[PDB]
C-alpha cells in the first residue's frame, strides 16, 4: 500500500525537512566510531511516505492518546535510523524494530539529533558498517533515515548520564541527555502505531574538510 513522492529541492518542504537534518547535526562522545564523522551531509533524496492504512492506524492511535492526555497528543518530528528501514515504510513500525537493550527500556527509539539515528543506520553501534566497504565512516554508500510523525501524549521524563510497556499513567519516555549540554533529547515509544514514517531521507554523510 505504500508509495513514495519525491520532493523537489526547490520546495520548501524538502528545503524544511533537509534544514532539520543538517541543523540537528551533532559530535558524539564516540569520536564517530558508530556513525562516522561527519558535520553535515549531502542530501541525494527526500520522499514523501503515502500509506492510507498505517496512516489510519496512527491517527486512530493518536485520537485514543489524545484524548487520554486530556486532548494533547503531544506530536513531534522526530528521526529515526535503522536497518529496518524498508521493513517499516511499507509494514508500520512494530515490536521487531524495538531496541529491547535501550536505556529507557524495551520500545522504538527515536532522536532530535539526526546524528544520533545515524548511529543506528547499520544496526546498534553501527554494525559493521556499510555492507559494500565495512566502513561506519563510509562516505560513499549511501544511507537513509525517517522523519517521523510521533505522538508523544504524557511523556516520563528521564534524565540520563549522557516490547515493554510505557511507565504508568504515561504515553512515552524522554531521554534527556544531562552531561552533554549540546545532546538533544532521545525519545521512547511502546507501541507501533504511535509513530508515522512520514520522510524517507537518502544521504551520505560528508568528509569534513
Ligand atoms: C535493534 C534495532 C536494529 C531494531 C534497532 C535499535 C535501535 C534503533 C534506534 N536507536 C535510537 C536510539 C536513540 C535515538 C534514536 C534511535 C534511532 O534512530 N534508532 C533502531 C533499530
Ligand atoms: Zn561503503
Amino acid at each position: 500500500g505504500t508509495i513514495l513522492i519525491d520532493l523537489s529541492p526547490d520546495d520548501k518542504e524538502f528545503q524544511s525537512v533537509e534544514e532539520e537534518m543538517q541543523s540537528t547535526v551533532r559530535e558524539h562522545r564516540d569520536g564517530g566510531h558508530a556513525g562516522g564523522i561527519f558535520n553535515r551531509y549531502n542530501i541525494l533524496k527526500i520522499q514523501k511516505v503515502c500509506n492510507k492504512k498505517l496512516w489510519e492506524r496512527y491517527t486512530h492511535r493518536r485520537k485514543e492518546v489524545s484524548e487520554e492526555n486530556h486532548n494533547h497528543a503531544n506530536e513531534r518530528m522526530l528521526f529515526h535510523g535503522s536497518p529496518f528501514v524498508n521493513a517499516i515504510i511499507h509494514k508500520g513500525f512494530d515490536e521487531r524494530h524495538a531496541y529491547i537493550g535501550g536505556m529507557f527500556g524495551a520500545g522504538i527509539y527515536f532522536a532530535e539529533n539526526s546524528s544520533k539515528s545515524n548511529q543506528y543506520v547499520y544496526g546498534i553501534g553501527g554494525g559493521t558498517g556499510c555492507p559494500v566497504h565495512k566502513d561506519r565512516s563510509c562516505y560513499i554508500c549511501h544511507r537513509q533515515l525517517l522523519f517521523c510523525r510521533v505522538t508523544l501524549g504524557k511523556s516520563f521524563l528521564q534524565f540520563s548520564a549522557m516490547m515493554a510497556h510505557s511507565p504508568p499513567g504515561h504515553h512515552s519516555v524522554t531521554g534527556r541527555p544531562s552531561v552533554n549540554g549540546l545532546a538533544l533529547a532521545e525519545y521512547v515509544i511502546y507501541r507501533g502505531e504511535q509513530a508515522y514514517p512520514e520522510y524517507l531521507i537518502t544521504y551520505q554523510i560528508m568528509r569534513p574538510e
